[PDB]
């Protein structure tokens, strides 16, 4: 069943920051969760151009925008690269202690919370609006595996039973009490029009 890992000091204290710093621009963290989808769906077109069999567990390649009201969640899916078991506990394929360094020096030099993702660190800008977070991931070598935290300096990581996904990666945000408009579709939509509009996958947001 379930494994249980310590973040990095850097990292738990980049987390401690986010959670805990005043900061009303809440919404950027939408645009660095599509932006890393992005990414991921880069790398797997990039290696599938010297390998087309690496699209056999699935050619579309795209983003799904989930609300749900009522599990209060809201689920950043895309048929990426996926991670292995040891990209997730590697955090996430991050080089993020040493990203936590130029983004918290950044910080004390004049930076602001929403440049986060130069630094490539910026998928921890979850935790502005999610007390939870779960990454499910399917990587084209490994299993469908499920990381999960609620920050606090840990997180686990288990196998994945069930929920068969092909290729890439769910960010499953659980969102805070007070942040459930990021569930509503006249607000991701408007997120999505101001900061990812020509991101170069489709991005579809899905209707309840
Ligand atoms: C390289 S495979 C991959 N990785 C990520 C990702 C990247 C960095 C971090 C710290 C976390 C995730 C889930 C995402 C992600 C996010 N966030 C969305 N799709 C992704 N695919």
């Amino acid at each position: 069943e379930v494994e249980t890992f310590a973040f990095q000091a850097e990292i738990a204290q980049l987390m401690s920051l986010i959670i805990n710093t005043f900061y009303s621009n809440k919404e950027i963290f939408l645009r660095e969760l599509i932006s890393n989808s992005s990414d991921a769906l880069d790398k797997i077109r990039y290696e599938s151009l010297t390998d087309p069999s690496k699209l056999d567990s699935g050619k579309e390649l795209h983003i799904n925008l989930i609300p749900n009201k009522q599990d209060r969640t809201l689920t950043i899916v895309d048929t990426g690269i996926g991670m292995t078991k040891a990209d997730l506990i590697n955090n996430l394929g991050t080089i993020a202690k040493s990203g936590t360094k130029a983004f918290m020096e950044a910080l004390q030099a004049g930076a602001d919370i929403s440049m986060i993702g130069q630094f490539g660190v910026g998928f921890y800008s979850a935790y502005l609006v999610a007390e939870k977070v779960t990454v499910i991931t399917k990587h084209n070598d490994d299993e469908q595996y499920a990381w999960e935290s609620s920050a606090g300096g840990s997180f686990t990581v288990r196998t994945d039973t069930g929920e068969p996904m092909g290729r890439g990666t769910k960010v499953i945000l659980h969102l805070k009490e007070d942040q459930t408009e990021y569930l509503e579709e006249r607000r991701i939509k408007e997120i999505v029009k101001k900061h990812s509009q020509f991101i170069g996958y489709p991005i579809t947001l899905f209707v309840e």
